[PDB]
């Protein structure tokens, strides 16, 4: 019984629904079915699942990834030495490592359909990403501190690895402290160091802490660029491309000014 795309979606939804206590009339349209799969994956605490599920999940998500408009590193025109600036979706970029602005529990996002980068990454990667992270935290015996990095396989993403970092959060209407700056610096440093240790050719950062974490976007960009330039000026590294993956026009305009205003 080889399965077509729709049968794979049905199988995945039904497997996860059978695990849940709640009853949900199965949706009809493609948006409703796909969004249900993502919701159920989002909510699923780590627990053993069938080799069959994971096989089918991988086929489905891998096929979804292949059918996106993907970007290779060599496709990116806008570079300043090893630094690249690129606006787009990090789940469609075939960098060796992408950086996830993760939470301190590191299991991804359990809020269904939440468009934080953590949810988006886990949703495209597969449930193995949450599982790998669960193991790491279990063994660590504790929540992940801000300003660190853990690397995992990227699974069904077009990248090879996900580097998970937890950034500083700025409370509504409060200024950034020196400690806040040092924490964000540390996230950039820790990701660059880990990807360098793993002998990677490329890493793509998201704009850490500038979404829901309210880090002022000019200030964050200045830190990110300074930390990356200091790192390249001070270290031998396998890294040949450090990609600033921006998601908003506002971030693009900021990074463009800072990198190419010269
Ligand atoms: N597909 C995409 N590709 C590239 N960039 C994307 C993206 N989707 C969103 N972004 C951008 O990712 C950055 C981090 O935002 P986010 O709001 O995801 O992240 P942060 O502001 O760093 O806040 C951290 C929280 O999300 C975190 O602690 C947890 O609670 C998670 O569960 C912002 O610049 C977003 O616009
Ligand atoms: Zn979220």
């Amino acid at each position: 019984g080889p399965m077509n795309n729709d049968e794979q979606l049905e199988f995945l939804i039904n497997y996860l629904l059978d695990e849940r206590s709640e009853s949900i009339d199965i949706p009809k349209t493609f948006s409703e079915k796909r969004n249900l799969l993502r919701s159920l994956m989002n909510m699923r605490h780590p627990s053993n699942i069938s080799e069959e599920f994971l096989r089918i999940q991988d086929e489905f998500l891998s096929r979804e990834t292949a059918n996106k408009n993907l970007t290779s590193v060599e496709d990116i025109s806008l570079s300043s030495g090893k630094i690249m600036l690129w606006q787009g979706d990090i789940t469609t970029l075939s960098a060796d490592a992408i950086v996830n602005a993760a939470n301190s529990k590191l299991l991804g996002c359990f809020i269904p359909m939440h468009n934080c980068i953590d949810n988006i990454i886990h949703s495209a990667s597969g449930l193995q990403l949450r599982e790998e992270c669960n193991r790491m935290i279990m063994l660590q015996g504790g929540d992940e501190d801000v300003g660190k990095a853990k690397i995992t396989n990227a699974y069904n993403l077009p990248s090879k690895y996900v580097v998970h970092t937890v950034g500083p959060s700025i409370e509504r209407g409060m200024r950034v402290s020196s400690d806040d700056v040092k924490k964000l610096e540390r996230c950039y440093n820790s990701c660059l160091e880990l990807a360098s240790e793993y002998k990677l050719n490329s890493i793509a950062f998201c704009c850490i802490s500038t979404g829901v974490f309210n880090f002022p976007q000019k200030k964050a960009a200045e830190i990110a660029i300074r930390t990356v330039k200091d790192f390249l000026n001070s270290n031998e590294t396998s890294l040949n491309h450090i990609i600033f993956d921006v998601f908003t026009d506002k971030d693009y305009d900021i990074y463009k000014k800072l990198l190419f205003g010269n």
